[PDB]
């Protein structure tokens, strides 16, 4: 009775464990992220160059 | 007896599957750190957006 | 006394899984990670060419 109700529990468990490990694959790793992120600062940074050189020749012209 | 000893194993690579989860969970990206990048990616093409038009019009003027 | 233990840290078990869900619902998809980098991809394209548009205005102009 007791045990019974104890192997449905753990049995569910299981299934739940597993359907984590599936999404957990599926998640994105922090380290991309932050490769991602410093991408982003390098646009950044060229951006803000440009928006200077820019404005320079605009005022040349 | 039998039923028991198969229990209490499998309580114990459950504890250490979701032990490993947690861990794994900690390595992994968070959405609002992802939104506030696409919140930069938004940014800086607005402003790619408005230097590619102010380029277009300077080597017409020159 | 075996079946308390059990029951005990199925318990447990069933709270940390249930708390991993939804933590796990804050975390971001590889997907969408995958899209933001192509948008990066084609703003850094973009940022290239605008660059060499640039310093060609530059030694043109002076």
């Amino acid at each position: 009775d007791k045990v019974e109700e104890l192997l449905s529990k753990v049995y569910h468990l299981e299934n739940e464990v597993a359907r984590l490990k599936k999404l957990m694959a599926t998640k994105d790793d922090i380290a991309n992220m932050k490769q991602l992120e410093d991408k982003v600062e390098e646009l950044l940074s060229k951006v803000y160059h440009l928006e200077n050189e820019v404005a320079r020749l605009k005022k040349l012209v």
